[PDB]
RNA sequence: AUAACUCAAUUUGUAAAAAAGUUUUAGAGCUAGAAAUAGCAAGUUAAAAUAAGGCUAGUCCGUUAUCAACUUGAAAAAGUG
DNA sequence: CAACCGCATTTTTTACAAATTGAGTTAT
DNA sequence: AAATGCGATTG
């Protein structure tokens, strides 16, 4: 019966409310269930559902993956193990039983405590020979003498566990021997090259400063420091640079308008170097040659800090230095701290939580940590220099497994693996026999494109076998189908053709696709000259000309182009104008080009026969990315190309997929025609149809073949596209619905007006570093920043801009900040744009010139390049730049202005209208008798700008502080605005229901801008006007609004106490307690990390979750007598334990100690569940042994509005002064509040002293602080609030004993419903 | 409002990998003195676990989504004022 | 007990698909 | 990245 809904979609919140005819909320009587005293309650129609957030699958994916990571592993181990099992057990019965009994406690292990040679003696012969595990490595590397097997077992253990990345493909084969020969024979060719001006070599030691322990900038810096007469950003430079693994640009040197930037590490290096010596010339080809020859004698110089020289085992080589340099440096270190200051020797070296040397072994402290609490030690001291040499290149006291050790590729690893293997396969037959096994062992890697090797138990997993064999390493290859593996690894996620469900997309690269792009837009393009009278299209011959004279010819097509390249030569036509396009084609026949120059045989690329053949080709090079795969697919094609020409293609790889399927472009045929989709395209006749044209045209067939060739609530929201967050608010917002149709009655509303809300520091110092270095700009070493610093807006500007002024062509002053401009490219009263993409500093926001539009044309033109540059070094992204520079476009005409100011009002979001439509759909189901779509019910969506102006407007203000109310407020003000606007305006109905020159654009814009006046009864434009009191529609006449009475209904409802705040309980989930591995202690507190790891030995886990509490009612055992005694508990089933109490209660509590459970009372309690005490006052069931607030407080509106005109024309201020009595009379309200519900004493107390305190401050402050205030009674989880600087800790409540005999209270998700239980009756 | 295309930014979801961290144990502490307690010597490494665990036993799965109460259901979700 | 103070696993790389937003060309 | 449920210290 005459009623509408009004809902507020939020992250963690629903606001949901029922307005009548006259914006009226029904206030009802609801039946009460439950063992209780009341049996039904009246509630108004008014609330809003509360929710912890939704999250994303992330955290969960990385914990997925990384158990996989550790159970590989694991199995590594494991294989390596059952190779040496037999010869092991020869040498020791038990060494692997050591092994893995390691962890145990003398007390628990079956074999004696010493893992590797089971006596003291030996053990202790070994650690002094090996001090570190590298010790063993490289002596088992470059010895030739037999080694104990148990130490080969534990050196090629070591190195298979932790066996470095993957991230270089090939084999690299250390050679630190020759860079002075191959530096010298850089400079060489160079100097051949440049017989006019040479360098010389000059002694200069390219090994020490290219092997240096610095950065390759440093490196760079002094290496061209010592030859005269070069830069940097000169050639020999820039080749340097390229040879110590940077990306350089190579056009400034050879008068290139193209960029040419080469790095020697991406796989496109020699397309890009091609291209390059194709542009200056093959002869400086033994140039970069010798780059690349420099660049593998010193590719991994970071690393391997030793000599290649004395050793197969560089890595292990450089650890061990590591660890002499440590030895050397402590010994000293020590010996100075004797000496200079012996008082703070103690302090260094025992007290382990200092961050001194022994809380840098012993402790918790971090080698930058300790560095920093040693730094002034050691520079205030003497004898000491070295040592700051050493801490400021990061090598001072170096420990051998270190956070920096992620650089090392497996193939080092290998490589002493392989040595190692080599060495001792002389005397153990069995190496050798399973040299091949084990180096697998290291280097096998499941590849990403097969997934789980699982067997119809993951859902995660689609790989498939070519065999039932169990899969190892080395029969990898035979039993897993790698190919229909990468196959199903993409098709499991790639579209089907919409128009075609059964079809797949083609891929972007498509030779067949691009043909269809360029045909399609080619297909509209019109021309005209003097002579003829109309604009005309292209003809079939006309395109094929274009096509296969520009379009296969070039790879990117102008307009000029086509106007000289084409009308000119072919049509003789001095001038013509072209309508179809802009500047250049936007298609273009890419992959073309690509296999042209791969191809060379361009009679090879327009044979139609071969069409099927390139296509294959493309579709390969997409689905795959493995290149041996890609070698595997293209061999049936490697009888019609050469060897070399195979090799290039093999490398050629494309990514992404188009929209349509190849039966559509190419497939379909038209029954009259016999054409298809692409005959159409490529030839029409005087109608040159769209590809949308031809499947929507009846006289043509396509249409009706498409649509001959055409689940749950949940599955569709999870299903939509968004962040997960909102999802939850959406499905909410359908069951709250739901449950308000159930309680009308079941009558549908007549309308439903819904608001969705809207809407890193690492992300910006990345950003910053990436492009100050792409500019080559110092700003970063003339000012160093911290990540936190960068969330000042303001700072982070200043460096995004270069330290410059963004308007003018000046520098900017760290310093001056506070005195700047943060200015909107396109004006905030247009676009409500707040991020970084709409921001700009700048000295002053007047430099920019005119304030109603885009930055004028005289900035653009001064600046313009500087945005380039900023563009080019991604420091601003492309819509900020084409927003700044819009001006010499006409900047904002007074179309676009319209357009902004509608989209203000209008929700454009899709995942908003994906709301409406499930909406909708839902309530809209029967048809009339022409089959169309009944709707009787109206889903309107509002933007959030019209009810915020509503409550500035008329001064129903808002304080999100204050309590919940105001989601709810929000919900029944847009149910009444948007009911008023299209009850007003019913045309408006097509731009906010959901279902199906110049002048005007002022018109709209002024008409927009003017929509919501109808409430007002006097207006000011900027002359002044007057609106009826009351206010109708023309057409029907009925009343929209009443000025009279309608503003004090909306008060009274604004005003009302009880308002359905809910906050849902939940099953809490995840992980079973804090990860924290904490040192053994006695205490119960502290869960097992295996079954048979007793904590007080070993140590574990604290603070386990509550997934939910439990009422138990049964007998306790008391005292050594074991009498039973009567107890009514809460107990928190962890979630951990709570698969166990749910798959049998009576047995899980029973080995908790209850006895005679009473199995019907007992009562699942989730999170969050609402108790009720004395006066009202009520309790939220955090946890089994704490709670939360349950009250909320409503505060007089006269004081929220109050507050916020306070804490914030002349005649408002004269309201505060006038009612500043008002403050007292809150905090009474507060007091009152807080000494009823909130029982925290000793806080009240702070607040109320805290606050006569500052009864001299100013009224603004005062009000401001008082906002603070709120926070203690906050329904919720208790936090701590600063007044003014009085910070108050929270008083949480830690007992919950209470609640066992107040009246739970079970509530419907609006609240509306509820079943009461008096605990006390238990 | 829809569809294809261009350029760009963002979000969601997935797989394969790396380095640390932590926790027990092993790296014979030494002299004094009865005892705590002093004095000095040392330290850098390794094994193993890294959600307890599960059955489907895979080199798989185990932290997302979804959840008032009562009656019905496996479950979804229905029926109840 | 209540007031009070402390604590919480971190980081890095590769490969891929789909939406969505928002400036453009063409169409239903 | 908080903040909020818990651990332990203390008063
Ligand atoms: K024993
Ligand atoms: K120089
Ligand atoms: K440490
Ligand atoms: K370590
Ligand atoms: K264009
Ligand atoms: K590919
Ligand atoms: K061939
Ligand atoms: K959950
Ligand atoms: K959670
Ligand atoms: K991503
Ligand atoms: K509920
Ligand atoms: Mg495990
Ligand atoms: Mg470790």
């Amino acid at each position: 019966k005459k009623y509408s809904i009004g809902l507020a979609i939020g992250t963690n919140s629903v606001g949901w409310a029922v307005i009548t005819d006259e914006y009226k909320v029904p206030s009802k009587k609801f039946k009460v269930l439950g063992n209780t005293d009341r049996h039904s309650i009246k509630k108004n129609l008014i609330g809003a559902l509360l929710f912890d957030s939704g999250e994303t699958a992330e955290a969960t994916r990385l914990k997925r993956t990384a158990r996989r990571r550790y159970t590989r592993r694991k199995n590594r181990i494991c294989y390596l193990q059952e190779i040496f099992s037999n010869e092991m057990a020869k040498v020791d019965d038990s060494f692997f039983h050591r092994l893995e009994e390691s962890f145990l406690v003398e007390e628990d292990k079956k074999h004696e405590r010493h893992p590797i040679f089971g006596n003291i003696v030996d053990e202790v012969a070994y650690h002094e020979k090996y001090p570190t595990i590298y010790h063993l490595r490289k002596k088992l590397v470059d010895s030739t003498d037999k080694a104990d097997l148990r130490l080969i077992y534990l050196a090629l253990a070591h190195m298979i566990k932790f066996r470095g990345h993957f991230l270089i493909e090939g084999d690299l084969n250390p050679d630190n021997s020759d860079v002075d020969k191959l530096f010298i024979q850089l400079v060489q060719t160079y100097n051949q090259l440049f017989e006019e001006n040479p360098i010389n070599a000059s002694g200069v030691d390219a090994k020490a400063i290219l092997s240096a322990r610095l950065s390759k900038s440093r490196r760079l810096e002094n290496l061209i420091a010592q030859l005269p007469g070069e830069k940097k950003n000169g050639l020999f430079g820039n080749l340097i640079a390229l040879s110590l693994g940077l990306t350089p640009n190579f056009k400034s040197n050879f008068d290139l308008a193209e960029d040419a930037k080469l790095q020697l590490s991406k796989d496109t290096y020699d397309d890009d170097l091609d291209n390059l010596l194709a542009q200056i010339g093959d002869q400086y080809a033994d140039l970069f040659l010798a780059a690349k020859n420099l660049s593998d004698a010193i590719l991994l110089s970071d690393i391997l800090r030793v000599n290649t020289e004395i050793t197969k085992a560089p890595l292990s080589a450089s650890m061990i230095k590591r660890y002499d340099e440590h030895h050397q440096d402590l010994t000293l270190l020590k010996a100075l701290v004797r000496q200079q200051l012996p008082e703070k020797y103690k302090e260094i070296f025992f007290d382990q939580s200092k961050n001194g040397y022994a809380g840098y072994i012993d402790g918790g402290a971090s080698q930058e940590e300790f560095y920093k609490f040693i730094k002034p030690i050691l520079e205030k001291m003497d004898g000491t220099e070295e040592l700051l040499v050493k801490l400021n290149r990061e090598d001072l006291l170096r420990k051998q497994r270190t956070f920096d050790n992620g650089s090392i590729p497996h193939q080092i690893h290998l490589g002493e693996l392989h040595a190692i293997l080599r060495r001792q396969e002389d005397f153990y037959p069995f190496l050798k026999d399973n040299r091949e096994k084990i180096e697998k062992i290291l280097t096998f890697r499941i590849p990403y494109y097969v997934g789980p090797l699982a067997r119809g138990n993951s859902r995660f997993a689609w790989m498939t076998r070519k065999s039932e064999e169990t899969i190892t390493p080395w029969n990898f290859e035979e039993v897993v189908d790698k190919g229909a593996s990468a196959q199903s690894f993409i098709e499991r996620m790639t579209n089907f053709d919409k128009n075609l469900p059964n079809e797949k997309v083609l891929p972007k690269h498509s030779l067949l696709y691009e043909y269809f792009t360029v045909y399609n837009e080619l297909t509209k393009v019109k021309y005209v000259t003097e002579g003829m009278r109309k604009p005309a299209f292209l003809s079939g011959e006309q395109k094929k000309a274009i096509v296969d004279l520009l379009f296969k010819t070039n790879r990117k097509v102008t307009v000029k182009q086509l106007k000289e390249d084409y009308f000119k030569k072919i049509e003789c036509f001095d001038s013509v104008e072209i309508s179809g396009v802009e500047d250049r084609f936007n298609a273009s026949l890419g992959t073309y080009h690509d296999l042209l120059k791969i191809i060379k045989d361009k009679d090879f690329l327009d044979n139609e026969e071969n069409e099927d053949i390139l296509e294959d080709i493309v579709l390969t090079l997409t689905l795959f990315e493995d290149r041996e795969m890609i070698e595997e697919r293209l061999k049936t094609y490697a009888h019609l190309f050469d060897d070399k020409v195979m090799k290039q293609l093999k490398r050629r790889r494309y990514t992404g997929w188009g929209r349509l399927s190849r039966k559509l472009i190419n497939g379909i045929r038209d029954k009259q025609s016999g054409k298809t989709i692409l005959d159409f395209l490529k030839s029409d006749g005087f109608a040159n149809r769209n590809f949308m044209q031809l499947i929507h045209d009846d006289s043509l067939t396509f249409k009706e073949d498409i649509q001959k060739a055409q689940d749950s609530l949940h599955e569709h929201i999870a299903n939509l596209a968004g962040s997960p967050a909102i999802k939850k608010g959406i499905l909410q917002t359908v069951k709250v619905v739901d449950e308000l149709v159930k309680v009308m009655g079941r009558h549908k509303p007549e309308n439903i007006v819904i608001e969705m809300a809207r809407e890193n520091s690492r992300e910006r110092m990345k950003r910053i570093e990436e492009g100050i270095k792409e500019l080559g700009s110092q700003i970063l070493k003339e000012h160093p920043v911290e990540n936190t610093q960068l969330q000042n807006e303001k700072l982070y500007l200043y460096y995004l801009q270069n330290g410059r002024d963004m308007y003018v062509d000046q520098e900017l002053d760290i310093n001056r900040l506070s005195d700047y401009d943060v200015d909107a490219i396109v004006p905030q009263s247009f676009l409500k744009d707040d991020s970084i993409d709409n921001k700009v500093l700048t000295r002053s926001d007047k430099n920019r010139g005119k304030s109603d539009n885009v930055p004028s044309e005289e900035v653009v033109k001064k600046m313009k390049n500087y945005w380039r540059q900023l563009l080019n070094a991604k420091l601003i992204t492309q819509r900020k730049f084409d927003n700044l520079t819009k001006a010499e476009r006409g900047g904002l005409s007074e179309l676009d202005k319209a357009g902004f100011i509608k989209r203000q009002l209008v929700e454009t979001r899709q995942i908003t209208k994906h709301v409406a439509q499930i909406l909708d759909s839902r309530m809209n189901t029967k048809y009339d008798e022409n089959d169309k779509l009944i709707r009787e019910v109206k889903v309107i969506t509002l933007k959030s700008k019209l009810v915020s102006d509503f409550r500035k407007d008329f001064q129903f203000y808002k304080v999100r502080e204050i309590n919940n109310y105001h989601h709810a407020h929000d919900a029944y003000l847009n149910a009444v605005v948007g009911t008023a606007l299209i009850k007003k305006y019913p045309k408006l109905e097509s731009e906010f229901v959901y279902g199906d020159e110049i002048g005007k654009a002022t018109a709209k814009y002024f008409f927009y801008s003017n929509i919501m006046n109808f409430f007002k009864t006097e207006i000011t434009l900027a002359e002044i006007r007057k609106r009826p009191l009351i206010e109708t529609n023309g057409e029907t006449g009925e009343i929209v609004w009443d000025k009279g009475r309608d503003f004090a209904t909306v008060r009274k409802v604004l005003s009302m106490p009880q308002v359905n705040i809910v906050k849902k309980t939940e099953v809490q989930t995840g992980g079973f307690s804090k990860e924290s591995i904490l040192p053994k202690r006695n205490s119960d507190k502290l869960i097992a990390r295996k079954k048979d790891w007793d904590p007080k030995k070993y140590g574990g886990f604290v603070s386990p979750t509550v997934a939910y509490s439990v009422l138990v009612v049964a007998k306790v055992e008391k005292g050594k007598s074991k009498k039973l005694k009567s107890v009514k508990e809460l107990l928190g089933i962890t979630i951990m334990e709570r698969s166990s109490f749910e798959k049998n209660p009576i047995d899980f509590l029973e080995a908790k100690g209850y006895k005679e459970v009473k199995k019907d009372l007992i009562i699942k309690l989730p999170k969050y569940s609402l108790f009720e005490l004395e006066n009202g006052r009520k309790r939220m069931l955090a946890s089994a042994r704490e709670l939360q607030k349950g009250n909320e407080l409503a505060l007089p509106s006269k004081y929220v509005n109050f507050l916020y005109l306070a804490s914030h024309n002349e005649q408002k201020q004269l309201f505060v002064e006038q009612h500043k009595h008002y403050l007292d009379e809150i905090i009474e309200q507060i007091s009152e509040f807080s000494k009823r519900v909130i029982l925290a004493d000793a806080n009240l107390d702070k607040v109320l002293s805290a606050y006569n305190k500052h009864r001299d401050k100013p009224i603004r402050e005062q009000a401001e602080n008082i906002i603070h205030l709120f926070t203690l009674t906050n329904l919720g989880a208790p936090a701590a609030f600063k007044y003014f600087d009085t910070t108050i800790d929270r008083k949480e409540y830690r007992s919950t004993k209470e609640v066992l005999d107040a009246t739970l209270i079970h509530q419907s998700i609006t609240g509306l419903y509820e079943t009461r239980i008096d605990l006390s009756q238990l």
